[PDB]
C-alpha cells in the first residue's frame, strides 16, 4: 500500500510511482518511468510506494546527487529500506574514501585488460550461438541468446560451472526484480552460502579465475579479508548475471521492430559502436539510489537525514533537457548524453565488457540474420525493478534471407 506521508514532506510533492510495478508498464518500461518527466511533475517528488522515498526525475539532479557522496551515501543504495540495509556488496555499498581501494581490485578482474584476455572467446561464443539459431527461423531471444551469451562468458571468467546458472540467476533476479518468494536478505544469504566454500577453496588453492584473483588480492597494499572477498565476489555474480542479459533483449526488441534501423547498420556497420551508445541511452535500465547522511536542502526541497532517494540512472538520458526528442533512436545523434553506467565514483567497472558484448552481438547477429521481426501477434512484456527487463522475446525470420559465415 502507500506508507503514511512523513511530516517534512509537502503534499504538493507526492507522486506515488511504484518502481517495481509502474502504472504505465504496458507501454514499455522506459515509457512507464518517463511519466516522471511529464509537464506536471516536479524535478524531485516523494512516492509513498515501497516504504516511501524521494525520486529525482531529471538528469541534472541525478548527476549532482551521484557526485555528492557526502550528502548522498551508498551505504543503503536499494529501495525498499530492508533491501538497502541488508545490501553490503563491495565496492557498491561503500562511499569514498574507503570505496576506492576496492575499485582497483575489481577492475583487475572485469576491466579493459580482461576484456582483451576474453576477446576471442566472446567473439567465438557469439558466432556459435547465432549460427546454431540461424537455420531455425525463430528463437526465444531471452533464453536462447540474451541469457547464455553474457552469462557463459561470466561463468568462464569466474571459473564456475554452467549447471549452477539456474540457481544463481534465480537468486540474482530476487535482488533486482523480486517475485515475492525471497526477501533481498534471503537471496543475499543464499548467494553467500554458495560463495563461502568456493572462496575458501580458492584461497587455499588459487587458480587463474576471477574469484581466485579477488580472494587472493590486495587492497592498497594489504591482504583482502575472507569477508571482503565474499562481498565483492557477491557483487560480481549479480553484475555478471543481470544487466547485460536484460539490455540485449531491449536492444534486439527495438531492432526487430525497426527495419530502417537494421538497414542502417547493415549498410553502415562502422556506425555499430555509435548505435550501441544510442541504444544504451534509449534502453537504459538501472535505477538505484542513496541515503541522506544529514538534513539537506536540495533544489528547494527539504531532505531529512535517513531519507532514501532513488536516482534513476535510466532517467538522465531520457530527459528532454539532456537530449532532444529523447524517445527517438538516432544513431547519428550528435551528443548522446546519458548516465546508463552510473555517474560519479561508482561509475560501472564492467562497462567496457558490456560494450564489447553489445557491439559483438549487433555485428555478428546482423551479419547472419539481417532481417528478422517479432513473432506475429506477440505482445512483448517488460518488468521493472532495480534493473528492468524483458520477460520474453519471440523472434522470427526467413532462413532464406540469412547467411552462414
Ligand atoms: C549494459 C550493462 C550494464 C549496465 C547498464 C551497468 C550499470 C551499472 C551502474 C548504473 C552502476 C553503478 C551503481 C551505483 O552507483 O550504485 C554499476 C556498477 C558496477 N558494475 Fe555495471 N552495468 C553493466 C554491466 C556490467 C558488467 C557486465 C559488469 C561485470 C563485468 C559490471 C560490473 C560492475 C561493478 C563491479 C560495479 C561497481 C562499481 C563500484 O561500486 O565502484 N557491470 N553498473
Ligand atoms: C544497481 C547495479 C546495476 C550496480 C551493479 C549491479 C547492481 C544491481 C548493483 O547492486 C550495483
Ligand atoms: C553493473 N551491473
Ligand atoms: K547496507
Amino acid at each position: 500500500n502507500l506508507a503514511p506521508l512523513p511530516p517534512h514532506v509537502p503534499e504538493h510533492l507526492v507522486f506515488d510511482f511504484d518502481m517495481y510495478n509502474p502504472s504505465n508498464l504496458s507501454a514499455g518500461v522506459q515509457e512507464a518511468w518517463a511519466v516522471l518527466q511529464e509537464s506536471n511533475v516536479p524535478d524531485l517528488v516523494w512516492t509513498r510506494c515501497n516504504g516511501g522515498h524521494w525520486i529525482a526525475t531529471r538528469g541534472q539532479l541525478i548527476r549532482e546527487a551521484y557526485e555528492d557522496y557526502r550528502h548522498f551515501s551508498s551505504e543503503c543504495p536499494f529501495i525498499p529500506r530492508e533491501a538497502g540495509e541488508a545490501y553490503d556488496f563491495i565496492p557498491t555499498s561503500m562511499d569514498p574514501p574507503e570505496q576506492r581501494q576496492f575499485r582497483a581490485l575489481a577492475n583487475q578482474v572485469v576491466g579493459m585488460p580482461v576484456v582483451d584476455k576474453l576477446e576471442n572467446r566472446i567473439q567465438e561464443l557469439a558466432c556459435s550461438l547465432i549460427e546454431s539459431l540461424r537455420p531455425q527461423g525463430q528463437c526465444n531471444f531471452t533464453e536462447d541468446y540474451a541469457e547464455p551469451f553474457p552469462i557463459r562468458i561470466f561463468m568462464l571468467l569466474a571459473g564456475l560451472p554452467e549447471e549452477d546458472i539456474p540457481h544463481l540467476k534465480y537468486l540474482t533476479d530476487q535482488m533486482t526484480r523480486p517475485d515475492g518468494s525471497m526477501t533481498f536478505a534471503e537471496a543475499k544469504e543464499a548467494l553467500y552460502d554458495y560463495l563461502i566454500p568456493i572462496i575458501e577453496q580458492r584461497r587455499q588453492k588459487p587458480g587463474t579465475d576471477a574469484i581466485s584473483i579477488v580472494a587472493n588480492g590486495q587492497v592498497n597494499g594489504r591482504p583482502i579479508t575472507s569477508d571482503e572477498a565474499k562481498r565483492m565476489c557477491g557483487l560480481l555474480l549479480v553484475t555478471g548475471l543481470d544487466t547485460v542479459v536484460n539490455f540485449l533483449s531491449f536492444s534486439m526488441e527495438f531492432l526487430a521492430k525497426s527495419p530502417e534501423h537494421r538497414q542502417e547498420l547493415i549498410e553502415r556497420p562502422e556506425r555499430i559502436p555509435a548505435a550501441c551508445e544510442e541504444l544504451l541511452r534509449r534502453f537504459s535500465l538501472v535505477a538505484d539510489g542513496r541515503i541522506l547522511t544529514s538534513d539537506y536542502e536540495f533544489h528547494g526541497v527539504q531532505l531529512k537525514k535517513g531519507d532514501q532517494i532513488l536516482l534513476p540512472q535510466m532517467l538522465s538520458g531520457l530527459d528532454e533537457r539532456e537530449n532532444a526528442c529523447p524517445m527517438h533512436v538516432d544513431f547519428s545523434r550528435q551528443k548522446v548524453s546519458h548516465t546508463t553506467f552510473g555517474h560519479g565514483s561508482h561509475l560501472c567497472l564492467g562497462q567496457h565488457l558490456a560494450r564489447r558484448e553489445i557491439i559483438v552481438t549487433l555485428k555478428e547477429w546482423l551479419t547472419r540474420i539481417p532481417d528478422f521481426s517479432i513473432a506475429p501477434g506477440a505482445q512483448i512484456q517488460h518488468k521493472s525493478g532495480i534493473v528492468s527487463g524483458v520477460q520474453a522475446l519471440p523472434l522470427v525470420w526467413d532462413p532464406a534471407t540469412t547467411k552462414a559465415v
